[PDB]
């Protein structure tokens, strides 16, 4: 089963961003932050620390009481196409909720 | 029930795009194809167009027989976060098979 954890990513002129990773057991499978440009993330490990190359974001609209708010998600480099699509269906059993 | 049909979109330049409008019953929630830029598509209905406009897509890799390939997914003008879910969730299932 799918876990959140906040995390910490990183982008070109040492901007960063906070999100939440999507993972399981602990293998990451994506990112969702509320800015572009991040190329990594810093994912906890015991240990320590391993940094995660991610691909380049989707950007998506969700609604909300402010109105209109972009997300930006971000699969891990690499990830297969059974996690895509279980990172998916995380992210729309979220949304549909909120 | 989601039900998928074969739809043009349409950007700037009169560059038109082919690809799958989800929707259901008959309402469009969003259009997934293989280029950026599109801005609306031409909706089947009786009758007979309409012009439905797009969201900024969200660009995601999925891996394919000859490499990894980019989708964009649109959704529809104002679309609500239980249909924006939904969506998501039926990308994540089919994503998953293939």
């Amino acid at each position: 089963k799918m876990k959140v954890k906040a995390t910490k990513g990183e982008g070109d002129g040492g901007i960063t961003s906070e999100g939440n990773a999507l993972y399981n057991n602990a293998f990451m499978y994506a990112y969702v932050t509320t800015k572009p440009g991040m190329k990594y993330v810093k994912w906890e490990h015991d240990s320590g620390v391993v940094t995660v190359e991610l691909e380049p974001p989707c950007r998506f609209v969700i609604d909300t009481p402010t109105g209109p708010q972009i997300k930006y998600l971000y699969f891990v480099k690499n990830l297969n196409n059974l996690r895509r699509g279980a990172v998916l269906g995380y992210i729309g059993a979220t949304v549909r909720l909120q």
